[PDB]
């Protein structure tokens, strides 16, 4: 029974990557959250990109953990990234592990010291997609059509 669920997806969720920069390639923003989205799908985790000038005077870690508890982080991660400064932070929520965390920080890092400032948030995601396995749940929806 591992297939997927047929119909019925989350209409929420607009956006998961979001830029103060304007230097961040359109098509490369869609490819970032397209990589979101299967974590969103396979393993209910949703990551938040934000693209920063600067962090002003609230530091990376404590920027993102202050978003994070405005959102209610249950499954959100906020990643906060100044390209400016070449400073960065990221934080997630009950559902995450400080080993997910940390592998993320890692992930975004590689790109980081590229500077290839959009890699680091789909890396992000990624590091978290590859655990998308086999792992169904019983589980199925159906809108059942009235009928007289």
């Amino acid at each position: 029974t591992e297939t997927y669920v047929l119909a019925e997806s989350p209409e929420f969720y607009q956006d998961n990557v979001t830029d103060y920069t304007g230097q961040i390639s359109s098509s490369d923003i869609t490819n970032i959250q397209a990589a979101i989205d299967d974590v969103k799908a396979s393993e209910q985790k949703v990551i938040f990109v934000v693209f920063l000038s600067s962090f002003d005077g609230v530091d990376p870690e404590t920027w993102t953990q202050q978003a994070l508890q405005a959102n209610g982080g249950g499954n959100v991660l906020i990643y906060a990234l100044a390209p400016e400064e070449r400073q960065y932070g990221i934080q997630g929520g009950t559902q995450w592990t400080d080993a997910e965390l940390d592998a993320a920080n890692n992930a975004a890092f590689q790109a980081l010291s590229q500077e290839d400032w959009a890699g680091s948030a789909l890396a992000l995601a990624e590091s978290v997609g590859s655990s998308s396995s086999s792992s169904s749940g019983s589980s199925s929806l159906e809108h059942h059509h009235h009928h007289h």
